[PDB]
């Protein structure tokens, strides 16, 4: 039997699973009010990817294709291939491509051509989640670009920066698109997780996202890094219960500073009330203490 | 009871560039003796020590943090850096590293976007180039110059750079083999990693190759990392000691049950095979690296 | 016409220091034959060319402006410097260093003060070594050392100077000049070393003497030229006739010269004197421009 | 007849006159709450002295004296005070108080320094309180208090200052002449209190941002003119031809003028704005002399 380990690694050290970005910072919420089913950075325990999380980190909200035809006023409809290159199957059991972005809002970003006779071209775009266009379960989608300068019928690859709204409203990370427009609700989802223990709260990845304009704060929070998804996934450790007892230590103190729960499904809980940033030394890293079962009572943050 | 070596199991469509946050592309070979290679960018052992700039966080291959001003003396506007390390830190000059941690290691242009956030939460993002050939490009001195074709930036606010690909008008512009002068022209590079190339006869250097975005010109975009940066993460983690300064690496296709080609992973972290002339090495889809003993160096690999 | 050259009209207890933010003392002669005089505050044409990292506030000679981050006065201190505008000093502009950056080997001891965007505040002594590996200016920081551990990181600093720091008076060189670069590569734009070009001649200072937090230094600064001068000559502007002009102490209340004395182009002042010695004026005497003069003009002596 | 002038000098080139630091802003406001009589900093247009304001920019709120003991900062001193030039201070002067003496009720935050017959030197932190009763520098004598109980007594003493060392922001009252004889009597020899006399116009001050010892102060300080004003116009002492001189805020880099303003004979500007509000002017702009004018002249407004 394979243990269960994590990776050693500092905050400064981890990068986010919904973004292609370092994380900034530890973060925790009340998460009544909203549904935390993101589809990036899934991962379980014993290292099985769900939803459309995949393991290249530059890969997540980023897409391979054709370009075709259709202030940003210039619209293009992209075919979409899988990040492999291999043509993309609709039928397969996923809500979306693999890497697709789990959000609603517009991805800033700069899509990029090179064509056969070696010509190459690359300029800003976005990549509207919340249009009717934005149908990548079918295999398509649209993106809008300020330049002209894009030849139809060429492959074209799409480089994520950051956040493209104008209004910080428009963006809103726990709100899954429609991977299929409006022709069919989602489907194949990775579950939706929430605390389930009096006075937990769910422990969140912050990252905080470039914006192309307006006053958007580009906070993305993911439940697990995307070297947790790497290593789960390598790793592929058998899960003995439900709950994974996690410590948050100092070396150089050598003192815990706070206990968390790493649950099954990929998600940390704590035991602490409000919005509120968790501040964590420089050194720190999190360390796996042993299997518990979901009745654990944490000490208090 | 010594910890065995061990690489992930990744497949080609699993691996990115240790040299800029990319997909791997493919598997190349190519005659080195001519050249000098000696890149700064993923760059580990294998026994786990990173060398040069070598980080861990992919995302920041490249890419920079700090802080924006006008620069004292079509992309027309210039801009001066001043160089934070990631944790918002400046950069200090006197850590025996041959420039911050994630410094591009070629001479060319890097195209990416360059992006704000103001304390008032005003929020601007346009592309930018860094010529890395500049003689203002002296990020050991902690500084750097980039190049953009707005003029929306506000002077003394906090600025990012996201690396897309290359940006250079001319394809001899990009030389991936030619080091930048991380102090410009006041002083010559220090702490660099080792240079590389076999040391066996019929061996060739083995490749991960990338194919990077180009905002313009001809570029063929080519980066070739001596390791993946997934192999960076994982020998750091593993630190498994190194009985000797080769190990042999096969690579498996898992459904014929069947190796293609085996290959020599070297103690300073790069690779060789036994094959003449520039060519791809073509692999199946779900083909992999597998470590299979740790040998002499005068062991001799099978040809291709 | 053309404009001609002046002198403000100060006594010697209304000039300042051109290299440290304090009153002139004394007027002080020595020679100079064995060392290299070129500091670079207090350096100015006296057609009002500016040189070296000479500036016009007073206030800001050995000062700075900066963010602080961590790195007996024992916790050092990461100053990453700016501009009097706010803005990271560029290391591309052709001076020496950040203006006003301290042009002498030594400790400058002063306060460093902080507000932050809370509006709390705090303020400490400090310590800036301007021989450390550390002091490297041109390339945008510093190192300061402080007694107290009371500085919140990532926080808006001054640095407020008051005098030498030294522990022992042999680590206050005047006349060596640190580097502006720590030590990856040399010192660069520097306004031209000094010396008397005719025989019987030495240097003339305005000199004061530095505040020190301990020890047994005399705190001793020789400047070139006041404050006040640098001030002057930068607005009038006035076109230099020959590369010398003749200048006279002159005591009001008898209305006799006490002497006379040789103000260079390059700006610094000759006497015909020897050895090490200060000079003593009226309280009420000042000098004045008498006429412009070729370099072969003979000083009367003393 | 001289013709009166004003030095060429930006924003970021003047210095305040009632504390030994740069000038940070432009600000205006209504006054009539407040009494504007600051001492430091007075000068008038054809170049006459009033108040404490003399020429040394290091000086203001500084002071040279001889040092004793008299019964956190814990230990208190009492100071002897001479002038800043080191000649015996004479309270049958007709002025408010010693020369620099600060002109605001407060605690004034800086460095006291010694250095002794046998070379030996100290200095540390220190704070004069204007409010206290035994601040009497019109009397010949003021108190400082320390952290540190290391100064030896009857010995050479000077004080650098370095900004504010209140606790609660409130005890910094920059428009609260202190009580230069303590109580013992009222203050005497002021320079005149100045106020807008026109419709619709309010001071323009020069204003800077004082580094705070602790606690919440915003140290902000507004001088009248400019410690540069101050020098230029005490050598000029050109003929004031009217009592309000007419000048306007230039742009060079646009040649177009931004706003006008008054410049009163007594040594202070109006200008036709109203509220509380800093005033933005570009980095190369300047105050620029115009015209001889009367007070019924009517400004543009802002």
């Amino acid at each position: 039997t394979k243990p269960f380990t994590l990776p050693i690694l500092t905050i400064s050290e981890m990068s986010n699973s919904r973004f292609p970005v370092p994380i900034d910072s530890l973060h925790t919420s009340p998460t009544e009010n909203i549904v935390v089913q993101c589809q990036n950075g899934r991962v379980t325990l014993d290292g099985e990817l769900m939803g459309t999380t995949q393991l290249l980190p530059s890969q997540i909200c980023a897409f391979r294709g054709t370009l075709t035809r259709s202030l940003f006023n210039y619209y293009w409809h992209i075919q979409l291939d899988n990040l492999n290159g291999t043509p993309y199957d609709p039928a397969e059991d996923i809500p979306a491509p693999l890497g697709t972005p789990d959000f609603r809002g517009k991805v800033f970003g700069v899509a990029s051509q090179r064509n056969p006779d070696s010509t190459t071209r690359a300029h800003e775009a976005k990549v509207d989640t919340t249009s009717g266009r934005f149908t990548p379960k079918l295999g398509s989608l649209e993106i809008t670009t300020e330049s002209d300068d894009f030849d139809p019928n060429q492959p074209t690859k799409f480089t994520p920066v950051g956040v493209g709204v104008d209004n910080e409203a428009e963006f809103q990370q726990w709100s899954l698109p429609n991977y299929s427009g409006q022709f069919t609700h989602n489907m194949n989802l990775a579950p939706a997780v929430a605390p389930n223990f009096p006075g937990e709260q769910l422990l969140f990845f912050r990252s905080q996202l470039p914006s192309s304009g307006g006053r958007s704060n580009g906070v993305l929070d993911c439940l697990v890094p995307q070297e947790w998804v790497q290593h789960f996934y390598q790793e592929s450790a058998p899960a003995q219960t439900q709950v994974a007892l996690v410590r948050y230590v100092n070396p150089d103190t050598g003192r815990v500073l706070f206990e968390a729960k790493l649950h099954k499904l990929g998600f940390m809980t704590i035991a602490k009330n409000g919005d509120s940033p968790i501040t964590v030394p420089p050194n720190g890293y999190f360390r796996f203490e042993s299997w518990v079962n979901p009745f654990y009572t944490l000490a208090p943050m």
